[PDB]
């Protein structure tokens, strides 16, 4: 009985075997866009993706990963809240049934149609196995999306969906620039959180940014055709793996503009 994104090993059974479920800095949360607080000390946020060299991309089960080979000083994160250098080391997305949800932070409660997420370990850990065992070791970038304007940069990704479609399976997928996917505008709210999926680990400083970029209707409806279960089993359409809005408990959401 795997965790996963259903009535019986959904988000609200994921504390049984995975305690921190309920710990002092759970993500996602929702984003109080009136009590965020901008915040002076931040530096400038960079976003270098320019040499990112992505490998293949895998249905786990859960949601798709674009995996990029980290074994090298190439797209990188630093500045704004962060401190030294994060690398990219996988994205994938939280998305729902229908447009009307899917996204795991919310904005004043606004749940978007998906959320992007851009995995980074700090460098100065050596690898993700040794960062995930800090509470400095992650940084996450975030980023919303909403359903309109087709994502030219996003296609690449929804036309190779069909060759993964059930878990365990994955796929070639070199030279994807993730850079395509990014929203014009840096601006973006920052707080330390967690993992939102088991084992749940509170390594991560999270950097979500306020704008969000547009898919085409057409583009989320391919992510929906994926699969939860293996090739072979009973069709479950892989939606709504997102989890919901956690307690901000003692901490503060600062606001970079
Ligand atoms: C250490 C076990 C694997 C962790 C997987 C990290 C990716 C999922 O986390 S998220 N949704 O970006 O917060
Ligand atoms: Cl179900
Ligand atoms: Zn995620």
């Amino acid at each position: 009985h795997h965790w996963g994104y259903g009535k019986h090993n959904g988000p609200e059974h994921w504390h049984k075997d995975f305690p921190i479920a309920k710990g002092e800095r759970q993500s996602p949360v929702d984003i109080d866009t009136h009590t965020a607080k901008y915040d002076p000390s931040l530096k400038p946020l960079s976003v270098s993706y320019d040499q990112a060299t992505s490998l293949r991309i895998l249905n786990n089960g859960h949601a798709f990963n674009v995996e990029f080979d980290d074994s090298q000083d190439k797209a990188v994160l630093k500045g704004g809240p962060l401190d030294g250098t994060y690398r990219l080391i996988q994205f994938h997305f939280h998305w729902g049934s229908l447009d009307g949800q899917g996204s795991e932070h919310t904005v004043d409660k606004k749940k978007y149609a998906a959320e992007l997420h851009l995995v980074h370990w700090n460098t100065k850990y050596g690898d993700f196995g040794k960062a995930v065992q800090q509470p400095d070791g992650l940084a996450v970038l975030g980023i919303f999306l909403k359903v309109g304007s087709a994502k030219p940069g996003l296609q690449k990704v929804v036309d190779v969906l069909d060759s993964i479609k059930t878990k365990g399976k994955s796929a070639d997928f070199t030279n994807f620039d993730p850079r395509g996917l990014l929203p014009e505008s840096l601006d973006y709210w920052t707080y330390p959180g967690s993992l939102t999926t088991p084992p749940l680990l509170e390594c991560v400083t999270w950097i979500v940014l306020k704008e969000p970029i547009s898919v085409s209707s057409e583009q989320v409806l391919k992510f929906r055709k994926l699969n939860f279960n293996g090739e072979g089993e009973p069709e479950e359409l892989m939606v709504d793996n997102w989890r919901p809005a956690q307690p901000l408990k003692n901490r503060q959401i600062k606001a970079s503009f």
